[PDB]
């Protein structure tokens, strides 16, 4: 069998277990009080507990069921590693290795790499590999210039876009946004700023919506600057300059409902939509839908291919 592992952030399992994962979030660092409540609000905010762990697991055992249905060359076997709470890279990765898996391909759910994304995920899956003795694990860096990734985000938006008034599209803006990350990573050329505005681009040439603009979402509690416009400010700013009428925000930084769409952009967002009188459209997320789970597997299979 070839190891299939399939990386994501993790998200709380219990109400319970907030306090912990927040604090593997912030490096072992425990929040305080007031940190927590807050969290703990926002996932109340959002009935109470995160759909995350259960999209992850569909689109985790979907991509291993798309691969293996469509070819008979190789068996793929899916591990999940999360970052932040169990099972974790290094849990998954020993388990391929106690299972005998000699080489595995990985995957994160998440289109654009970074070096506090990707990358991470990529040296603590390796790092473990390499004290196990195995398996070799052969990493996707990113795979946002799939053409399927961009064809099933330009068709959600499309199929939003044909419910607004003919008249009042072009008073319409696409909003393409991505988690912010420290302004820093830009002084030394990280791709992910570059990448999220190629996808941007990429989508807009094949949408109905005459008006686009990127921001960034969920900038963490620091004291440094972070990439923005952050969605809220620039919601704010576009409507200054050009007085849109329907704002439409693809998050595709992310594949999944999860706190970082249902609150950061159907609250958040929403709230601003609300204050300047436009109206809020969000389309669905991948999560486990056949069309993504295509792109899922038309990435591993390539990547496969070009392996052996
Ligand atoms: C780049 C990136 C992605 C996208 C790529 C990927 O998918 O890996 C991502 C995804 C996610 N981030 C998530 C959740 C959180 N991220 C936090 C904090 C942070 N994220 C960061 C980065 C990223 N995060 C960073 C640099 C921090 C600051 C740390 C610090 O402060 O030192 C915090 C702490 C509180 C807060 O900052 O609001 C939470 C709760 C969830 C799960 C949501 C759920 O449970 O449904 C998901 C999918
Ligand atoms: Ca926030």
């Amino acid at each position: 069998k070839v190891g299939l592992l399939v990386m994501a952030y993790g998200t709380p399992y219990k109400d319970e277990d907030i306090e912990r994962y927040y604090t593997d979030i912030r490096h072992g660092h425990k929040p305080s009080e007031e940190m927590i409540a807050d969290l703990r609000g926002r996932y109340h905010a959002i009935g109470g507990l995160s759909p995350l762990a259960k999209i992850t697991e569909a689109q985790a055992y979907g991509l291993e069921k798309a691969l293996n249905d469509s070819q008979d060359e190789v068996e793929f076997k899916a591990y999940i590693g999360l970052k932040h709470i169990e099972p974790f890279i290094e849990d998954a990765v020993e388990a391929m290795h106690k299972d005998g898996i000699e080489e595995a391909i990985s995957i994160v759910l998440a289109p654009h790499y970074s070096s506090f994304s990707v990358e991470a995920y990529n040296k603590r899956a390796k790092e473990a590999a390499d004290k196990l003795g195995g398996p070799r694990i052969n990493a996707i860096n990113d795979w946002y210039k799939q053409p399927k990734f961009i064809q099933m985000w330009a068709d959600r938006i499309n199929e939003t876009a044909k419910q607004i008034p003919a008249d009042e599209l072009l008073d319409t803006v696409l909003i393409v946004s991505a988690h912010s990350l420290p302004e820093k990573i830009k002084q030394h050329n990280d791709p992910y700023p570059n990448q999220l505005q190629e996808t941007a681009d990429f989508i807009f040439e094949k949408v109905v919506v005459p008006h686009y603009a990127l921001g960034w979402q969920s900038e963490g509690k620091t004291g440094e600057p972070w990439l923005g416009p952050d969605v809220q400010d620039l919601t704010r700013e576009l409507y200054g300059r050009e007085k849109y009428k329907h704002f439409i925000y693809t998050p595709v930084g992310f594949v999944a409902e999860h706190l970082e769409v249902l609150y950061d952009n159907d609250y958040e967002c929403k709230v601003v939509t609300d204050e300047v009188g436009a109206a809020y459209h969000r389309p669905p997320m991948p999560n486990s839908d056949p069309e993504f789970l295509e792109v899922l597997r038309t990435v591993v299979w390539e990547k496969y291919s070009n392996l052996e």
